[PDB]
């Protein structure tokens, strides 16, 4: 026959992983929602918690 | 009576050649395909030939 591509083994390869994102652009933003005041500030930091207030 | 041309042999002429370009032009670049990466290198360098990775 021949050297015959047909007989000798062929390997197969592999590289590293890569990471994929999920793409549906998530901003909505700048917009209400924004601007903190200091009052619900008095919510957020301890002490005196929730529920809220009024 | 005359010298008569008829009488007079004409001559030939040659000059040298010409290389004609056919011409379709190819382009269609650039566009993908471009930009090879480091792992289709990975796939072209030898060892640890084809056939092709994932």
């Amino acid at each position: 026959a021949y050297t015959k591509i047909s007989d000798v083994i062929v390997p197969e390869l592999f590289n590293p992983y890569v990471i994929n994102t999920t793409t549906q652009l998530s901003a909505f933003f700048q917009s209400g929602i924004a601007a903190t005041d200091d009052e619900l500030n008095a919510l957020a930091k301890k002490a005196g918690g929730g529920s809220t207030l009024n």
